[PDB]
């Protein structure tokens, strides 16, 4: 491998595998609150084994611990930090299109919990960020903000019934607003608290094979 310039300039952190099928989706790949850019890489395996896969560290800690964009507490994020970093990873995705030689428009996001909503926060933003988004244990990025028109884009949300951390009735909200802004938009649930669970991957790759 050489694109180690990249590697080590670029706005964010991150490894990538150039994929055994190019015209395949770039799965891009979002950790959770105090993980890393490896913690998502079986489920690339278990989505697509054949896809591109991107995958970051988030730019922010708290208390020692990578997260994508800084909070106060739980469920109360830093708004002008999640514009500011959902921009940033915005404008990375264009610097490892070019850098990685693939399709900028092509590109799928799985993210779980605080990953899942910078992803979430990328497809209220930037309308052309993603072509589609496997959102593990989301929330609403923010509220009260018109939505781009998300016509041909896709979401698959896995959420929890017993969870101590979102609400159901908040991640239907979520869906809601994005389908307010016409995306289509397929809702997986488990029972088993805030926890990513095979149940939710194996759905989302049985999505994902039907919607890409
Ligand atoms: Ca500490
Ligand atoms: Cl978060
Ligand atoms: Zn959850």
């Amino acid at each position: 491998t050489e694109n180690l310039y990249f590697q080590s300039n670029a706005m964010m952190k991150h490894v990538f595998q150039k994929g055994k099928d190019t015209s395949k989706p770039v799965l891009l790949l979002l950790h959770g609150t105090g993980g890393n850019e490896l913690d998502l890489l079986p489920l690339a395996e278990i989505v697509d084994s054949e896809a591109s896969v991107l995958s970051v560290r988030g730019n922010v800690l708290e208390n020692g611990m990578p997260r994508f964009f800084r909070r106060l507490a739980e469920g109360i994020f830093d708004e002008e930090d999640l514009i500011f970093r959902t921009k940033e990873l915005n404008e990375f995705l264009d610097e490892a299109a070019k850098e990685y030689k693939f399709d900028r428009n092509n590109i799928v996001a799985i993210g779980y919990s605080n990953g899942a909503n910078i992803a979430a926060s990328l497809l209220f933003h930037y309308e052309n960020a993603l072509k589609g988004a496997v959102l593990h244990h989301p929330m609403v990025p923010r509220r009260g903000m018109q939505l781009a028109n998300l016509a041909g884009k896709s979401v698959f949300i896995a959420a929890g019934t017993n969870d101590p951390i979102c609400s159901s009735a908040e991640s239907e909200e979520l869906k809601v607003l994005l389908e307010n802004a016409n995306a289509n938009v397929t809702m997986h649930w488990e029972n088993r608290g805030h926890q990513l669970t095979m149940g939710e991957v194996e759905k989302a790759k049985e999505w994902y094979d039907k919607a890409f």
